[PDB]
């Protein structure tokens, strides 16, 4: 037992991660088979990021601007190109590390590891959740553009995130590797702001049923609630809306701990109405929301990945 | 900026995951050079977990009884011994992924990267801290036994915790790679404790440093304090005794941040005594003692390891 925030393990990734240097500005780049991604902006300098002409800009570029240091090996540029936000180098190598992958957009309550990288090579990895807003609230300092967030399923790594910018909130925002923004933002440096977010509301009832599973109990009750009457209380704190498909998806986990959606619903909204009253719930104080029903019962199941 | 709980990339612990299976159990094993280390405790079936005597049933046991698999090759054993409460298989092939390490043992206060591992298969990547009580407050079910906790210092793995058992609370424990115990436990199945806890205060001060880096500022006070009488409200509060030792680890993080070390104790105390009262800390409503000086130093300035 036991209920912790975890990361996918991160390897498949880090053989991926390569330097992009390019004039003053250096980033990571994701090199997959002879393709090496990263973040548009590395084609900008100080005077450039205000409102950049990307295009203008990478016509002005040469292959041989761009430097691509795959550890303490030189990667050849013979290639490139703009996809939306994101650079595509063509490089003489294709990566003989190259895992199975894809490319998938995720949905906001989601969630995925961050493999955190500087100088293309990997400082650390956490879990993140894409936020209602579209921002994640992560871990990234200077350098760190172009690090990737993923998700693996078997031995297949589903790429869903490359950081780009940081915003006044202190909050993240990027890309999917096609290069479209998650969100409202834009790759220039600009007054931009996250704009209201939400609790996700389903992702906190599974963490709920992660406590029960771990015999954290305390908050349980005999009442229940329509979903109805449940989403008012949701819409009160600023909670998202619950829907029939979000209690269909937390029906494993009500299956397995003999509670049902809706009491669970019950117990959230006294929660929500009183407070946790100095106790806490799985080592925490305030109500978590960045754990999918996916996540506790790949937790609390013991799945692996190969 | 952002602050998370992050643990070190995890590719070059994977490549040294093996399945160890002996009888009817089956746990993980680390395989570095020509020697796969695992629990002692595979050597035992049911009726034996109980009072086990490792050393008979170490003798009964030959080669063969021993299948490891490495991923989908199985690794023939050509020789074991135990060495504490670990076993140490030596097989006929090293391991050409062995990366360079040192088996370390740490600190109760110190914190390490765990990669939970089921049937040889690495599953997730978490951050854990020893307890002062010597346990590890993990995610671990059946099957886990063997996965290891490290840290990485530049290029080179520090192993410093394999994993053995679940104690009645649903916390950790486990030995070094050396196979001695962390604290007073022992690898039967008794009616064994974990005992009481304590929270770690130079971890609090830390992670206080980082929400100030951070802009979390709202905790800080012109008030200041003594070490001695902030160790009064300390010991109160069943918190550690802040030693020299441990202001002078906080020096870099005062100096960054211009807030003495006393000066963030007195912010501290007050917490201690009147709670947050409704706000948090870091996206926390509980002061946070899971991360070290070195853990804030090198997230809030980008560290990395090749
Ligand atoms: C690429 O390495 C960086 C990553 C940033 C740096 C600090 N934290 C991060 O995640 N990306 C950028 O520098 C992008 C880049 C231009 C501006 N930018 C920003 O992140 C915007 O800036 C900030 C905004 C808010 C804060 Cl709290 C801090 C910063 Cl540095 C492009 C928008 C072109
Ligand atoms: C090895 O894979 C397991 C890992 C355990 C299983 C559940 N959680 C874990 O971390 N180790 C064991 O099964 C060891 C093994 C015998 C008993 N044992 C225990 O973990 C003790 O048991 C438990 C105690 C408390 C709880 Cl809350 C749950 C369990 Cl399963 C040896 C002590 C020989």
């Amino acid at each position: 037992s036991g209920f912790r925030k975890m990361a996918f393990p991160s390897g498949k990734v880090e053989g991926c991660m390569v330097q992009v240097t390019c004039g003053t500005t250096t980033l990571n780049g994701l090199w997959l088979d002879d393709v090496v991604y990263c973040p548009r902006h590395v084609i900008c300098t100080s005077e450039d990021m205000l409102n950049p002409n990307y295009e203008d800009l990478l016509i002005r570029k040469s292959n041989h601007n761009f430097l691509v240091q795959a550890g303490n090996v030189q990667l050849r540029v013979i290639g490139h190109s703009m996809q939306n936000c994101v650079l595509k180098l063509k490089v003489d190598t294709a990566n003989p590390k190259t895992p199975k992958y894809k490319f998938v957009r995720i949905q906001p309550g989601q969630t995925f590891s961050v493999l955190a990288c500087y100088n293309g090579s990997p400082s650390g990895v956490y879990q993140c959740a894409m936020r209602p807003n579209f921002t994640i609230k992560g871990s990234f300092l200077n350098g760190s553009c172009g690090s990737v967030g993923f998700n693996i399923d078997y031995d297949c790594v589903s790429f869903c995130y490359m950081h780009h910018m940081e915003l006044p909130t202190g909050v993240h925002a990027g890309t999917d590797l096609e290069g479209n923004f998650y969100g409202p933002f834009v790759d220039r440096q600009t007054a931009q702001a996250a704009g209201t977010d939400t609790t996700i509301t389903v992702n906190v009832l599974a963490w709920l049923y992660a406590a029960v599973i771990n015999g954290d109990r305390w908050f349980l009750n005999r009442f229940t609630t329509t979903l109805n009457d449940f989403n008012l209380v949701a819409m009160k704190y600023n909670y998202e809306p619950l829907t029939q498909d979000h209690v269909d998806i937390l029906g494993p986990l009500s299956a397995q701990t003999g509670i049902a959606v809706l009491d669970m619903c019950a117990s959230l909204k006294e929660l929500l109405q009183n407070g946790m009253n100095g106790r806490t719930i799985l080592g925490s104080a305030l109500l978590e929301d960045e754990f999918t029903p996916f996540d506790v019962v790949r937790q609390c199941s013991g799945v692996t990945f190969q």
